[PDB]
């Protein structure tokens, strides 16, 4: 019952570490899987892609790893677009604060999300294979899911691993929602390949693995286009271009998505003299998705990715032990559109960005009181030059392990994407014109968190307290006058501050009874007043079932009272306000050959009119009533 994503092990008391075979049983997307863990909420958008919004906070201000790794995908672009993790065939997802977030990003003030996988065994597989194999059904999705992966003893040591997933789901069942049973163009297609090979230790492992995912969904909510767009906007013609948006007012919208990773892993462990571990990182990502309406594309988007990362973890010189590294990360992407660039100016222009980081971590030990410091500093070029400085220091202090008392601060430089100071077009799928700004000042953050954690037989509890101070928060700004909008990046400061927990009371070591919830604040405060910060989650309480009864059967109720959004930023409409009640019981079984983990779902059941105000489709209903049959068989 460990965490994978530091060499070096800094633990505060607000980690999450989510189990592989629950994943299974799960929500296909990110987004929607860690959903209910206290302070994460969802952006979702449609049965194709949806985001974790961690403590307000979504996209490049938090960090998804694939297996340590940069996906390599473009879900920071905007929530349409689905993140290249897959959570179905993940061994483990940590959800991680602290100055361990320095290892991977800069910026990242709300959690670093690692979804690690199975893809290189580091491990040889006992007997010579294992592996497990997973089926279910859903209803009103019409979700069919399938899933399997292998680990075979290519010898004395050697491993091969196989691992991939398929998934057909139709347009969602909506209540009330119009006239409708289904919500037209929310259904989702996807599969995912993975090859792998990996050696074993002593010393380590040493690894490489070829993976592919090809998605095809639907954009919920959803021709003429080749002048007046451009040229041009800088600065008052959206005066003129829906005038002809009305002219042509008096296909079908989708998603065709690739994405093929070549990675290599490697750790063993005790390199040489002085240090402990050794841990490299390889990643070559080809990531590709076309936005169409029928055989049509109306926008291309590429996001070439090579990605290295080095870390050592240097002898305990007396109690205080330390990570230190360097990563190498470069970024090729563009945006186009039918309209060719000698006519137009593309959304995002073919840009070349690159990452040269140096971080690394420190931890103190005295006694009963741990100490770790972190730094990040990373430059960057940009051909188609400024470095991020970031810090955090943290302090636990154990009356009696395990009740923790947290505290944590930090300060984070967040350079500026390409998109946010050279963006310039429509996202049809968001049918949003995006402009960007020539001079943005980097993302500062002064960040400060107190969780406390006792879990102690009777009582279980977990709490946070947050408060995030931006001195620059870069925004996407809703501008001047069902058309399509228009967002200019801006900047402001902004001050967002929350609280999440869970508490747990076993009456006997067999049933248990919880309360959790949460709850965020944004603002933004001094701009060029003191308005809200955009799509902020909703406060939600929840109450929480479980008991085995027994020994392989296993029911649980789930109850979450999410409230309305009336704090709401400039353009932004109210959100209710939905009761969320959810069943659950699972099989566990012992026959030959391996486990089957037969389960049975409902979710929804009082069929409410689900609305997320943290997602773009905040005014569409989401998923009613649903039934959800499964199957896995580990081995
Ligand atoms: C036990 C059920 C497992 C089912 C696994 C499905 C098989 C995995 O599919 C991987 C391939 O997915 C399609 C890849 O296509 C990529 C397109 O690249 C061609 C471009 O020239
Ligand atoms: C820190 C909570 C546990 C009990 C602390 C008392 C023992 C020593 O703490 C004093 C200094 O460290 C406290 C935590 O440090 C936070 C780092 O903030 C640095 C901001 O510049
Ligand atoms: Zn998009």
């Amino acid at each position: 019952p460990r965490a994978t994503s530091g060499l070096l092990h800094t633990s505060t008391a607000s980690d999450k570490i989510i189990s592989g075979d629950t994943l299974r049983q799960k929500a296909v997307n990110l987004g929607d899987a860690l959903d209910g863990v206290p302070g994460i909420h969802a952006s979702q958008y449609g049965g194709g892609a949806s985001a974790p919004v961690i403590r307000g906070q979504t996209g490049r201000r938090i960090k998804v790893l694939n297996h340590h790794g940069e996906t390599g995908d473009m879900a920071d672009f905007s929530p349409d677009h689905a993140i290249m993790v897959d959570t179905a065939l993940s061994q483990q997802v940590e959800i991680l604060r602290g100055p361990v977030t320095l290892l991977y990003s800069s910026g990242n003030v709300a959690g670093l999300v690692d979804v690690a996988d199975g893809k290189i065994p580091e491990k040889m597989p006992e007997n010579g294979v294992s592996g497990e194999l997973g089926l279910r059904l859903s209803s009103g999705n019409l979700e069919k899911l399938t899933s399997g992966g292998i680990n075979i003893g290519l010898g004395k040591n050697f491993v091969l691993h196989t691992e991939g997933l398929y998934r057909k789901s139709g347009d969602y069942a909506v209540p009330r929602y119009r006239n409708l049973k289904r919500l037209p163009d929310s259904h989702a297609d996807s599969q995912t390949g993975s090859i792998g090979l990996s050696w074993v230790g002593e010393k380590g492992f040493i690894g490489v693995a070829y993976s592919d995912r090809r998605d095809q969904y639907g954009l919920p909510a959803h021709d003429c286009h080749a002048d007046i767009i451009w040229q041009k906007s800088l600065t008052e013609e959206d005066i003129d271009y829906d005038n002809p948006g009305l002219s042509c007012g008096f296909g079908r919208p989708w998603i065709d998505l690739r994405n093929k990773r070549y990675e290599l892993r490697a750790e063993w462990k005790q390199p040489f003299p002085g240090f402990e571990a050794l841990r490299v990182h390889l990643n070559r990502n080809d990531y590709r998705h076309d936005e169409k309406a029928g055989d049509a594309v109306e926008n291309f988007f590429n996001n070439q990715t090579q990605n290295a990362r080095i870390e050592l973890r240097h002898q305990p010189i007396g109690r205080l032990k330390g990570s230190w590294g360097v990563q190498y990360l470069q970024q090729k992407s563009s945006a186009l559109s039918a309209i060719s660039e000698a006519v137009k100016q593309p959304m995002l222009l073919d840009n070349k960005v690159q990452h040269y980081s140096f971080f690394g971590v420190e931890q103190a030990n005295w006694d009963n009181f741990t100490l770790e410091g972190g730094v990040r500093v990373e430059k960057q070029k940009a051909s188609i030059r400024q470095t991020a400085r970031s810090f955090a220091l943290s302090g636990n202090w154990y009356f009696t392990p395990q009740h923790k008392l947290s505290l944590t601060a930090s300060h984070q430089e967040r350079l500026p994407s390409t998109q946010e100071l050279y963006a310039h077009g429509k996202h049809v799928a968001t049918n949003t014109f995006e402009v960007g700004n020539k001079h943005l000042n980097k993302e500062r953050s002064n960040n400060i968190e107190l969780a406390l954690g006792y879990e102690g037989d009777r009582w279980q509890y977990n709490l946070a307290l947050y408060r995030n101070r931006f001195g620059n928060y870069i925004y996407a700004q809703t501008l001047n006058d069902s058309e399509m909008k228009l967002v200019r990046y801006n900047q402001s400061g902004a001050d967002f501050y929350g609280a999440e927990g869970e508490i747990y009371f076993k009456p006997t070591p067999r049933y248990r009874i919880g309360v959790s919830g949460d709850y965020v604040r944004g603002r933004l405060k001094n701009l060029p007043d003191d308005q809200n910060a955009p799509r902020v989650p909703a406060a939600r309480l929840g109450f929480h079932l479980k008991a085995s009864l027994t020994d392989r059967i296993d029911a649980n109720l789930d109850y979450y009272r999410v409230f309305a959004q009336n704090k709401l930023a400039r353009y932004e409409t109210r959100t209710p306000g939905h009761h969320m009640l959810n069943l659950g019981a699972n099989y566990r079984r012992n026959t030959r050959y391996g486990e089957w983990n037969w389960y049975v779902k409902a979710d929804n059941l009082l069929n409410q009119s689900v609305y997320a105000h943290s997602s773009f489709l905040s005014d569409t209903p989401q998923m009613g009533r649903s039934f959800t049959g499964g199957v896995n068989v580990k081995f």
